[PDB]
């Protein structure tokens, strides 16, 4: 009979598997087992009797451990029996690490009892305050903080001190666990509620550094991410506890050194805090400065008002330029009026581009449409460099719409330079058919057309301000990452198959003269030389994705049936792989990404729209192009703000603690430790009655 | 060693983080802590003893607050201990806002005790009746309503009174919270069960206005949506409690001022109420008036009966026209017979359109097929204007099938007018090859063909009456919204790339004469001038989505390789972006939308089919075209209906309250407040026994 030779033992090596305690320990004796059972049942009577008997005769080890690791004190703590715990403490049982067990079980009375005076379930670095913060119990954390406890200060991510490197080399696991435990203690909402001068600010900073740690710490990434999410949720709930608009303005306008704290939240990407309904209500109130009742207005009225303000944008800009203090001078200063004016200016620029789209002069002078376009381009460039000067270099490069604006402005500058070069180096009127391939006019036209495409695509950034197009834009932005990830391997496969096809087909490259219409390449009516060169092969394989490459391009002029079949088989394999596998894989990745983002789409859109709104709150950059390039003719107070913020924060912390306790109390589902402790109370009552009677 | 300089403190600024109570409060003394612990443990003995000791010696503040905010009265309420609460009340403890805590914990005895005679967890606007309605406890709500309590009347959404605007400017957060709390109290199913003359009607109106508020209130939208859903669910459950058909007819036929209440439910879009199984059973009984056993019939029998009635539709219409009172005169009056006759008439119209589809006369007289079609068109127009006259203008424009009917009828009218114009302004027989581009006959034919397309697509509305095609039609209708949302940005990208391509390629526009077949555009065998004009560029980029635009259209006649490559690169970028990114994004959005609608697809289909059925219940509009344009030869009772409806509503409310209490009682999952109160009972029993013994 064939058997499993070795499953649990090696040297034992017939039809049975004998079982033994391989890692045998020290078993409890009869009296020790009886004493521990009496402690478990909670009868004070025989527990006390056995304690006195062991004191007198030394027959029983009162520090005996249940083979599972629990002692009499640990059992009493687990049973939440304060009387038996007091009795054991008065008999001087071993109290080592029992405070940690009491903290974890969250017995306030046990914590006070142990504060008033081997194997462990906790790592050696765990301290009572650290574990109390981990449990997030406000009572125990406060009780421990009333005594002078400290939390070791974590080092920076890029720290390279002797202590950090020595600890990492000696024990990387212990160092990582200690860092994670320290950050878990620090990120405790109850510990941030206490012991923190600015809980909101601390949460913002803690979430940011925890996200950075999750980035750097490739392992243990989920723990740091959930700690950062906990900090963000704590900040959002603190903002939720606000009960009046005055408190909200105090919170949001507070400067640690208007809406300073909201700008700090935006800097740390606290999307949940920013997307809070009250903060969004205040932001909408500031946004619709001119219209107090824009929210309750019919869509036709809103559309008519928007069109009227857009048509009136030049007059508003001129009024601001001449007299900033008037009925119309400061009208454009309103954030929504400013947004409408800027949108109208950009739409006018795009309309002028379209009109420009509406012949044999080398380097012709710019037309009236180009002359009108030029101030808009200069205004865009000046606004770009002004954003660089004001917001700084780091802030500008973070935005990708800023990258698109830089590309578009560089293309416009190149177009202007090429037009100037063509004007100054060309005077005659030569027909375009005989122009050079790299003629300056042709390159200028190409760059202008690409700039027009980019300028018209820049309108997608305005989708953020809309309730319907906003989350759509967010979804496209999120799935562009999957687009890039799939595009990497699409380009790899494209390069592989292009290399193969070109290696096969470069022997049959033909001159353009031999072609029916003197046309060489796949952009001809009769496609030819599709895989003659590597660049043409890449273009052909790209165009095969859309079916624009005909099948006869795999046929050579000679009667090489085997070579033509091999090329057609490479082409078919590329079609299969790329189209079916890669495109449908991309569809699946985008589907899953869409399901992931749909839960958080609203908060992301609100954060992006808040950024867009605060972009229009500042005094600078009010004039849209081309009016931004027109030279215009032109402590005790801190302490009281700090005191008001501190009072508001105290009220918020009290409300948050009460709400969190209420949420914990009203959570459906009881664990069996409550059942065992209820059993303990009932059994103690039964035995006490029996002793009395 | 690099450290995190400031995490919890700013000015403290080495390797540790000292912890202190930054927002320090007043700690409880020893005797106050002991008294509160005695209250928590529920021992009446030392609680009473400490109360008397504080009364005599003033050593203990009986109003001392646990640093978490709970006082002795609050702890007693949380422990559900009525004896200790009575003892505290007899000793005149502070009772402020304790009624709210008792209401929230839903202790009926505590509520009666407090009715019989700082920091808070409730907002200042919360009133006992409001919080009782929020908790949806029928007992406490009834107890508070027996005393003369009031709920502040909410203002309208578009209200612009001095009070509303002053409250919004002074405190927008408080005003919004107060409005939400008032509507939460009003939308309470238990409070609607009481205090409401017509609970069903109140629920319909409350859900409607809560949905309107969710629309207007962009923030706090989820709360208003869930309140409206709660009102709809309450109405649906009230309809569920019906136990007999007589009660159902009493409910549905009740007029507040047949099936009046069902029409009111349809007006408020109470889809769950309408899709109730008993209401649908009654609607099916009314729908199959002629056939008492249509439900239990073989599919072949149903198909044969439907075909027979459809073939017999002209005779039924003529019989109704001549003698409305006969065996066949009122047969078409039945809703299902009427539906079959109308479907047969429309199918005959479509068959005649197809026959019309089955040559050199300018403005020819209409053929026999067109002469037969004309009465159908006149009937459709007359039915449209009759729906305008009867149902009103607002009701008509809400339907989108009504918009399609308007477009189709306008196209038919334009076709008739153009045919008349061509007949009266053209007599000779000129070959069609030399006709003008805008010849009236050609435009009339084009409009007639578009009208035929619209008329044949109108059949999709009939999918609602089918069990399989109904939810499919609902799903298509739901995803058309995503179609439009994606089409917005598709058109934006299309305009951007069309602008770029036209700006690049408009220099190479060629005359049609220079083309091989005198054909200019992409609708030619050899496509050319694809990006010469903006409209042609838009058409070319549209047709590139389906692969119908060949690649050689990016080649210019001249040898401008750089320009051709730039144009081909714009074309490839447009293909990539539009097809891959945008189409697959649309696929993902439609997938997610389908998952969202699949849960509610059945209710939506039932509501739509109910609307279709009640469209055939009315006396008017019985004759289908072309028979609708043939001129035919032609209180005490309210009080008893109100009393019957009131009795039925009383029975329904009693049943609903009993069912909701049963549902609450049989919900799996106990929260830990029950565990703590069980501990309180056990501990009170233990201490009472100890005191006795
Ligand atoms: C040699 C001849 C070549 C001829 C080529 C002609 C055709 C050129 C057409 C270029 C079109 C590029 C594609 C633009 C698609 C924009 C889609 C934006 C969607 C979106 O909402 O993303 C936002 C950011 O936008 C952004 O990320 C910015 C979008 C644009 C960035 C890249 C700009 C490339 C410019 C190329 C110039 C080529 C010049 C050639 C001479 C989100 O924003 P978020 O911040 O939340 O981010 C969240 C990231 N998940
Ligand atoms: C210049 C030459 C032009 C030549 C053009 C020739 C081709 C024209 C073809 C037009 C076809 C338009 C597309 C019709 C698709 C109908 C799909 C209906 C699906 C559906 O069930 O939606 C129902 C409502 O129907 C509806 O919403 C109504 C559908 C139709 C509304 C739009 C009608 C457009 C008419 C265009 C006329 C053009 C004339 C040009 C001279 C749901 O119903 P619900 O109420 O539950 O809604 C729920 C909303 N989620
Ligand atoms: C799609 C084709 C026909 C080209 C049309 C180009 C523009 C005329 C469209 C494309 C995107 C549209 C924009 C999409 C996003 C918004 C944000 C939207 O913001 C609001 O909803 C106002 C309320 C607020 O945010 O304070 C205002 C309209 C606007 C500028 C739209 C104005 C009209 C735009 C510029
Ligand atoms: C698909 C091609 C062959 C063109 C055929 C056109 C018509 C002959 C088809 C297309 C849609 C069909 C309709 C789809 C929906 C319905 C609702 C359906 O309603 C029922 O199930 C009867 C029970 C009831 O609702 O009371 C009756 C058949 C009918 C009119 C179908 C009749 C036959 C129709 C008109
Ligand atoms: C759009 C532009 C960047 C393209 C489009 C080509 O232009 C032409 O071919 C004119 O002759 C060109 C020159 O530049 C390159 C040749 C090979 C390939 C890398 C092409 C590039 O295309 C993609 O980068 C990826 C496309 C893709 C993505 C997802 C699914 C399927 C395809
Ligand atoms: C790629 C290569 C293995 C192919 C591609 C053909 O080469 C050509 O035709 C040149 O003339 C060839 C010879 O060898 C076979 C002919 C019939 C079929 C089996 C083809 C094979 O293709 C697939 O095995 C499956 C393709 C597929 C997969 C998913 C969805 C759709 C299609
Ligand atoms: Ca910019
Ligand atoms: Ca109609
Ligand atoms: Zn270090
Ligand atoms: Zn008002």
């Amino acid at each position: 009979p064939e058997f499993m030779a070795q499953l649990y033992y090696k040297k034992v090596n017939r039809d049975r598997i004998p079982l033994q305690i391989v890692r045998a320990e020290t078993e409890l004796s009869a009296e020790e087992k009886a004493f521990l059972n009496a402690v478990e049942k909670g009868d004070y009577a025989t527990v006390k009797q056995a304690l006195q008997e062991a004191e007198i005769y030394y027959n029983v080890n009162i520090n005996c451990m249940d083979p599972l690791g629990r002692s009499a004190l640990l059992i009493a703590i687990e049973n939440e029996n304060l009387e038996i715990m007091e009795l054991l403490l008065n008999h001087s049982v071993y109290v080592g690490d029992a405070l940690l067990y009491a903290i974890r079980k969250e017995v306030v009375g046990a914590v006070e009892l142990l504060l008033s005076y081997q194997f462990s379930e906790f790592t050696p670095d765990i301290t009572p305050i650290m574990l109390a913060a981990h449990t997030n119990n406000y009572e125990i954390i406060k009780l421990l903080v009333q005594k002078r406890v400290t939390i070791p200060r974590p080092h920076q991510i890029r720290c390279n001190c002797v202590e950090c490197v020595s600890s990492s080399e000696v024990d990387s696991l212990r160092h990582s666990r200690s860092r994670l435990n320290i950050y878990k203690a620090l990120a405790s909402p109850s510990l941030i509620a206490l012991s923190s001068e600015d809980p909101i600010l601390t949460a913002f900073r803690l979430g940011w550094e925890l996200k950075e740690l999750s980035k750097v710490e490739n392992e243990f990434k989920a723990e740091y991410e959930e700690l950062s999410q906990q900090c963000k949720l704590f900040a959002k709930d603190l903002l939720d506890q606000a009960r009046s608009s005055r408190e909200l303005e105090i919170i949001l306008n507070h400067r640690d050194d208007d809406l300073a704290k909201l700008k700090v939240a935006i800097k740390y990407h606290q999307k949940e805090f920013v997307a809070q309904p009250n903060c969004q209500q205040l932001l909408a109130t500031l946004w619709y400065d001119g219209f107090p009742g824009w929210r309750r207005k019919h869509w036709v009225v809103k559309l008519l008002t928007c069109m009227t303000i857009g048509f009136l944008f030049p007059m508003l800009s001129i009024a601001y330029l001449i007299s900033p203090r008037s009925n119309l001078g400061l009208f454009i200063k309103k954030p929504f009026i400013k947004f409408i004016c800027h949108t109208a200016s950009y739409l006018t620029f795009l309309f002028m581009l379209l009109l420009a789209s509406q012949l044999h002069v080398q380097g012709p002078p710019p037309t009236v449409v180009e002359w009108m376009i030029l101030p808009w381009v200069l205004g865009f460039i000046w606004g770009e460099i002004k954003e660089m000067w004001d917001g700084g270099f780091t802030e500008y490069i973070h935005d990708w719409w800023n990258l698109m604006d830089f590309a578009m402005n560089s293309l416009y500058l190149a177009t202007i330079s090429l037009k100037i070069v063509a004007y100054v180096k060309y005077n005659g009127s030569r027909p375009r058919e005989e122009w050079e391939m790299w003629h300056p006019t042709l390159i200028a036209e190409a760059l202008f057309a690409i700039s027009n495409i980019l300028s018209s695509l820049r309108l997608i950034s305005l989708f953020t301000a809309n309730s319907h197009l906003g989350p759509l834009q967010i979804s496209l932005g999120r799935m562009l990452l999957d687009i890039l990830k799939f595009l990497f391997i699409y380009c790899l496969v494209l390069l592989a198959f292009a290399n193969g096809l070109n290696q096969l087909y470069f022997y049959y490259e033909t001159r353009a003269i031999d072609e029916p219409n003197n046309c060489k390449g796949i952009r001809c009516e009769k496609q030819n030389n599709a895989f003659s060169t590597l660049f043409e092969t890449l273009q052909s394989l790209f165009w095969s994705v859309f079916g624009l490459l005909n099948l006869y391009v795999t046929n050579v002029k000679a009667r090489h049936e085997f070579t033509e079949f091999v090329g057609a088989t490479m082409f078919g394999t590329y079609n299969v792989i790329s189209l079916v596998v890669l495109l449908n894989m991309l569809i699946a990745m985008m589907n899953n990404s869409y399901q992931l983002i749909a839960d958080h789409a609203d908060i992301e859109w609100k954060f992006a729209r808040t950024k867009l709104w605060m972009s229009y709150f500042d005094e600078g950059g009010t004039l849209p192009p081309p009016f931004n390039i027109i030279p215009s003719p032109k402590n005790a107070d801190s302490l009281i703000q700090n005191q008001h913020y501190q009072e508001v924060i105290r009220n918020l912390v009290k409300r948050y603690v009460a709400a969190m306790i209420r949420n914990s109390k009203t959570h459906e589902g009881l664990t069996e430790e409550n059942f065992k402790e209820l059993k303990q109370d009932i059994s103690s009552f039964r035995y006490e009655v029996l002793d009395l009677l």
